[PDB]
């Protein structure tokens, strides 16, 4: 009927490391899509299922999840009879087929890769762009462009540095437009490099995973030092503003906390999460700071609800939330943080993401669509943050193209929407209030 | 007729740099092609057009390389009521439209743009991959699926290291195919990371603009036997060799050349071109190297002349060829060197860049597909250099995506070949 045919390989993603890639087969033509893979994992995110052939790939390999789309999820997709429109109805089916709560049959990295496919061939076949189809499966009616959220100092567990946090962002939400917002991030970004290599030298401007770059530096306060600088010879003080994602659960020591996690072991420099909290104040009043991810640990739930309860800042929950209804309730009634970073393959599908973004958004929380520090080509979260409304986006630096497609494709969004495009700007926590 | 819409707008590169993006439609439909853009750029290749705005994008805008295709290419293009196939035919007249030797008035990136955009509508109008469009429109029959060559360690201008000469390569020629070369180079990449770590620590472990680490070392001799270390290493001594872009332009100093050109001028540390040549043969007898790219100065022809004589490897002209027939002809007769390094952004135009392949080809040349070091999510490279049948391509490091995507799309094209294709192997300088 509806989907003639389901093809999926094993592809690299930006670290050089096997992705899931699934073509999928329509009488409109051909769709395409790929998954991405996260290096800070939360131990609650779904299955990404790994061969563990240490032959190939140093056990990397995803012929497993692929051989799973290709025998049993494919032919069962296609004589299922369900148009790709039917988003839901197409994601249950494979929910049922896997029939675990974290998807450790097929893998969450399988069945993503297909839901993804099925939801850009339920566009074309409603005749929409893909935001627009994403929108009416969440519906919405009125789409709004994200500030988006560049990541131009790259710390934490996978970066050469001794930096312990992970993510220092910047956030132009004093920007005209999101096509205006490159701008500002690129300048600011460019700016950055020079500020860097001034005061390091060239070998502290190399970058990471995200595009970011790495400098050998310790403290955390320093790298907020040197963003403020990048933000104030750019001359856009007024316009941009900092965000972080601390990944507080990649330095969780014997329930303390350890900023220099990356040095030889050493528990009398552990922090308490009281201490943890204290710096974070110091950051807010010091510096532009609006946004703080994961503050702390992903079960450290006392931490999270206490400190929430006593700063105006945005919140986010990745590891603690991980796109996960379940465990999106519990931080809601905790009040644990006041918004949700959207990852599709900490849950995956889409209908399920869906499913937590609209959930987030009805207790009044924010919501974050966010990529992983491995990505592809893919740039699905560009449409899919526009047609969610959630007014903002970290998808990188800008810097590497895995980052650029998502940001280029947002700008093209934007022409393409005309005269009833809206930035989000100075309203990205709570876009609908524009 | 044929071309409905041509539409170009401004989009990022993989260093954040501006760019142009043209959208091309036919009744087949929307054909997007990018221009990728050069840092280590030669003197001779064609005019990449900026704004020059020191309140926009530090003065790298495109904005008027995006107008002159919005306002003055499209239009005449339409109005020329030529069909999308005739690549040639709608390249010789943006040619004339712009009618400077380098391209200089509408900017070869502008040019580049539509003749990329072209020649995607010109495929799905003749029903074919674009792979097999490109075949076609350079005489080829028999294509080849190429060896990759990842630049695994970055140094150079725009390295955050002291390393003098730019990438550092590896070539899986041993590989059973393209998919299982892509898994080698994967494999010896991770390996390789693990090797510097433990020497340099972490800190050496980030990456530049290509994908390759920027360990702080000086040496060029450490960067081989690091990459010589990860390979035996990883398990394929006899399955990957090495490949070298030195960029000698970029450290060229007034007839001598300074392997430290990263540090405070000391002109006392100068070496010649036949100092540089020997050190060339010590590496070549040392490692696995079998291809050196811009050994010399662009200008320093008598120097390329005599290495190329004396050495049994191959030796790609780079900044030297600029991708330029008249160029080509020169080197050639003076025989500077025996490959053609093919950046269809340093002459402008599909049919250019076309020519330019099959004449050092013709001559009995190797040809190696390229990418900048600054790209995009644009794949056109991949389809490329199967349809030349060039049989090697460098196009970054297994990491970043702009590299990926080439890599990624020419795992495609093998899958979709299927029993049709053959990997160039250890024939990678000679896949005719
Ligand atoms: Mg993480
Ligand atoms: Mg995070
Ligand atoms: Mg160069």
């Amino acid at each position: 009927m509806s989907i003639e045919k389901i093809w999926a390989r094993e592809i690299l993603d930006s670290r050089g490391n096997p992705t899931v890639e699934v073509d999928l087969y329509t009488a409109k033509g051909l769709f395409r899509a790929a998954v991405p893979s996260g290096a800070s994992t939360g131990i609650y995110e779904a299955l990404e299922l790994r061969d563990g052939d240490k032959q190939r790939y140093l056990g990397k390999g995803v012929l497993k999840a692929v051989d799973h789309i290709n025998s049993t999820i494919a032919p069962a997709l296609i004589s299922s009879g369900l148009s790709v429109v039917e988003q839901e109805k197409l994601d249950n089916l494979m929910l049922e087929l896997d029939g675990t709560e974290n998807k450790s049959k097929f893998g969450a990295n399988a069945i993503l890769g297909v839901s993804l496919a099925v939801c850009k061939a339920g566009a074309a076949e409603r005749e929409l762009p893909l935001y627009r189809h994403i929108a009416q499966l969440a519906g919405n009616s009125d789409l709004i462009l994200p500030v988006p959220a560049f990541n131009v100092i790259n710390g934490g567990s996978h970066a050469g540095n001794k930096l312990a946090m992970q993510e220092f962002m910047i956030l132009p939400v004093g920007a005209e437009s999101f096509r205006d917002a490159m701008r500002l991030g690129a300048e600011v970004y460019h700016t950055l490099k020079g500020v860097i290599k001034d005061k390091y030298g060239k070998d502290a401007t190399n970058v990471g995973d995200e595009g970011g770059f790495a400098p050998n530096i310790l403290e955390n306060s320093e790298a907020l030092e040197l963003v403020k600088e990048a933000i104030d010879k750019a001359g856009y003080t007024e316009k941009i503003v900092i965000g972080m994602d601390v990944a507080a659960s990649e330095f969780y020591r014997d329930g303390k906390y350890d900023l220099d996690f990356k040095s030889p072991t050493d528990p009398s420099r552990y922090i308490t999460g009281d201490q943890l909290g204290a710096l974070y104040q110091d950051f807010v009043r010091d510096y532009p700071v609006v946004s703080i991810e994961d503050p702390f640990d992903q079960d450290d739930w006392a931490a999270w609800s206490k400190f929430t309860a006593n700063v105006g800042i945005q919140i986010v929950g990745d590891d603690l939330t991980v796109t996960n209804p379940k465990r999106i309730e519990r931080a809601v009634e905790e009040k644990a943080c006041n918004c949700l970073l959207l990852k599709v393959n900490q849950i995956g599908s889409v209908t399920e993401a869906i499913q937590a973004c609209k959930l987030a958004q009805e207790n009044g929380w924010g919501v974050m669509v966010s990529h992983r520090s491995g990505e592809t080509e893919d740039t699905f979260i560009a449409d899919l943050v526009v047609g969610l409304c959630t007014g903002q986006i970290k998808t990188g630096a800008p810097c590497r193209s895995e980052r650029l497609a998502k940001y280029n494709q947002l700008m093209r969004i934007e022409e393409e929407l005309g005269d009833e495009a809206r930035f989000a700007g100075h309203n990205f926590r709570n876009p609908s209030v524009l």
